[PDB]
């Protein structure tokens, strides 16, 4: 079950389903996790053998911090295309965390969890 | 493995065997996991497209909040059917906690989870 | 330094300084610490000879609850007037926190703090 | 999936290998989850149509704080079948955490998880 | 500033004004900081010339698990003033915290500091 | 003891005395607290009255990511005196935690905080 | 799903593709999940008849501590590949997390997760 | 009140009253503070003018791994004698905090604070 994954990558953006929520934006949070076979690159400990964490930070931020979108569903979904642009990927879950959801509860969290898989 | 992830949505409520705890009731802290296709919504964009977590959060805290019941088990039935009424969903975990159990014992959380599929 | 300490009072409110902030309102974490001698209800065990922290959590939630201020330090003020009208208190401190506060930088609170005393 | 989890059950234990670990005991963590239909218990809210979690909790407690073992294995395995006397129940895992073990190396938990099925 | 620190000492008990509180009674936290100079104890390294931390924390919990109080100032103070019964403590701040507590609202905690100095 | 604080204003820089630390930076974490008198402010509602929170943060993020200093001595300074900038303003104090600083020991945390008055 | 995990294990290391990383080295967080038949050991309650956690732990940490890799993928497969010595067992997964890793981004955590087995 | 604090500071070591706590050992953790005038060091932005982390947590992690003491007080002072070596020192105060204690209460944390000045 190799994979690698990125808990926690927070970024400011401008998403919601309404104009008054893109006025000011809001803090968002993302997690990916990437199957893909790692044993390659254990025997040659050799970057180019697997998918290097830091262009997933990158990449992840860029669109999060992009074009506002109505739905983190779509968000999410850009992601976990963008992950599979490489062939070698068995699967990826992009997960959207919204924590500052204008909600009149009180509550820890609410996300969306995006799969892709070849 | 498309979902929706709601977690620690806090509610006050009065579930419980012994009378004593419907007196003053007590913090329920729920958790809900919808398993439901998002291609389209990421598609469209389109909030019809996709479940409402703000919907979700409103019900929950709604049947919470509610007449009380004995059973935590109870509780997520009646959160979960709700969820299940939507037939785009095709799954749902419910996970009522009740982190303020009255037991002598020392621990960190007790819950159910509650699952339906179709 | 007797003390009575309430922490982490959450309620949604609708305080800030631009409309954006109201239409959709956020969450409001509130301490509050009331400096009041308590060797009396520690001889007496009898609620009056204290102040009764039921009555402080539900009169604080009430006012941040409210009708929406520009500036969380109005909120503050209002809620320590409030306990500075039982004449035992001494002093008191109202930590009124915004964690959602809608501005681009990453950071875990903002708050202000009002003190009163006699 | 339906299922009950106890989780943190904080007991003071003197189970260990060495002889060192009998004189004062220290700190045991458990977490109990048990699969079981809990679909009539939903639709009676009648306890004894469920597992009921308090005597979940004190028989884990009590087991843990009993006689000592030299394994967590031991432990582990007397409170599964002990879950597994209820006909009802599908399976259950018991996860026993000795996050003070006496190990010079710096770490979050160490724990065994015993699983039970039929 | 010389002190002995004991923070989030668990215990249950069935503290509280009303009735309901003590059917089942609830968790309780305390903390004690006690000021005291330590450095005869460094020079001697001899646990005499110190306060003890296991007498701290049995005697403290045995106060707690006893015989219920209505309020917590109570229990602090029996805390408190046990030990001040050490001639060579200057002073003591006892937390005591009901995390628990029955009150509708949502809050982290709730608690009352008992000081006693000489 | 009227206040502002603003907590874990978190930044990536490149402080550091020595070059290695350089080539990446690392992740700061900033603090401030600012004493000022409040009890205009909560009469007048007016933002005007008292020390926007939103210039704050903005101000102390671009001083953090910045051109790098050795120290994060010299990082907290600049913050306070730009703080001090502020005729209205009493006292201020700025904790610049580097929590991921690479030394080999483990550890959660180490800062400097500087403070100022008038 | 008998199984024995280690968790947290934090060890300063020297791991990283470029030279500057292994200048001064950063913290290292691993995980190690072994699947492995547990009901013998517990019959015998002695050590022989399980998988001795301490030197998991230890081994896991000397090569974590020892000769730098460009990749984490690589020092995790070294310490699965020593699990899987032993011939009980089923299958094993090692999670080695960089959560210092010198990104610019803002995150709580990269990992990769080597996975071994029959 | 300008000061330099460490905190977390985590290291093994066989600290204890009672023979049995001398076998293994356990985990201490431990908080520094400085109080040094750092108004020099932020005009020259020269680590020579401050007191410098790294030096103050290899010494301090030497101190706590070192031989044994019986009590924490006394290895406490023996890392606060350390840091006033510094004639620039105003005050330290050093907490050694011993979370793994061998008690059977169930608790967070216990801990001496040590201070010295001049
Ligand atoms: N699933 C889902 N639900 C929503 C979404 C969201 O993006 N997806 N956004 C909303 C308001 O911004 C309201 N509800
Ligand atoms: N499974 C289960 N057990 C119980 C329940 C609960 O709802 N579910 N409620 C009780 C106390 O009110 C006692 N125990
Ligand atoms: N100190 C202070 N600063 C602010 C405040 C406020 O309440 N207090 N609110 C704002 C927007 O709602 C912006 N700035
Ligand atoms: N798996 C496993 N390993 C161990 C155990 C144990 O309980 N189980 N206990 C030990 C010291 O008590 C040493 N190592
Ligand atoms: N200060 C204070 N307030 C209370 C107390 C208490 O112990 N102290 N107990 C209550 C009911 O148990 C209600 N309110
Ligand atoms: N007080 C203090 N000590 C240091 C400093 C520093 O910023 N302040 N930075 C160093 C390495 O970057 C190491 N040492
Ligand atoms: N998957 C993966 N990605 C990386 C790695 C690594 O160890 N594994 N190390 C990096 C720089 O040290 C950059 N990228
Ligand atoms: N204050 C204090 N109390 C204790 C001490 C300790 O070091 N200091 N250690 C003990 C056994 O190690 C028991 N009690």
């Amino acid at each position: 079950a190799d994979r690698i994954e990125l808990r926690g990558l927070t970024v400011h953006g401008r998403h919601g389903v309404a104009a008054h929520e893109r006025v000011a934006g809001q803090r968002f949070v993302i997690d990916v996790t990437v199957w893909i076979d790692l044993a390659e690159a254990a025997n040659s400990d050799d970057l180019a053998d697997t998918y290097d964490y830091v262009r997933l930070a990158s990449r992840a931020a860029e669109i999060v911090a992009g074009p506002p979108r109505k739905l983190i569903e779509t968000v999410g979904a850009e992601i976990a295309d963008h992950v599979m642009d490489d062939q070698r990927v068995h699967a990826v879950e992009v997960a959207v965390h919204k924590p500052q959801a204008p909600i009149p509860q009180t509550f820890d969290d609410v996300a969306v969890v995006i799969r892709r898989s070849r």
